[PDB]
């Protein structure tokens, strides 16, 4: 499923993600369109074999399984599957544990890159939200 902008805020907002730790729901919205475009079904293969999956481009390294990351841990218990679904509720419970390891949003490094600092509330101005 590719969302709208509004209609993942939305989703992002009713799933208990406006203001999780403190982060604005903007932030939620400015890091899924950088990860994924809006796409539920966005995957990326890292140089190190791990994969990133869904909206929020969550890695197999630490906090999913797909049965194809050596070494790796499952530390949100769901298969990496579970992350392309159109419904968005084990990515937001995998964010969620994400967000609480101890360096915040930084986790996803494109919104580090291009979220942080940045007008965020802008990704969710003109929204029924
Ligand atoms: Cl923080
Ligand atoms: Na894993």
């Amino acid at each position: 499923k590719v969302f709208g902008r509004c209609e993942l805020a939305a989703a992002m907002k009713r799933h208990g993600l406006d203001n999780y730790r403190g982060y604005s729901l903007g932030n939620w919205v400015c890091a899924a369109k950088f990860e994924s475009n809006f796409n539920t079904q966005a995957t990326n293969r890292n140089t190190d074999g791990s994969t990133d999956y869904g909206i929020l481009q969550i890695n197999s390294r630490w906090w999913c399984n797909d049965g194809r990351t050596p070494g790796s841990r499952n530390l949100c218990n769901i298969p990496c599957s579970a992350l392309l679904s159109s419904d968005i509720t084990a990515s937001v419970n995998c964010a969620k544990k994400i967000v609480s390891d101890g360096n915040g949003m930084n986790a996803w490094v494109a919104w580090r890159n291009r979220c942080k600092g940045t007008d965020v509330q802008a990704w969710i101005r003109g929204c029924r939200l």
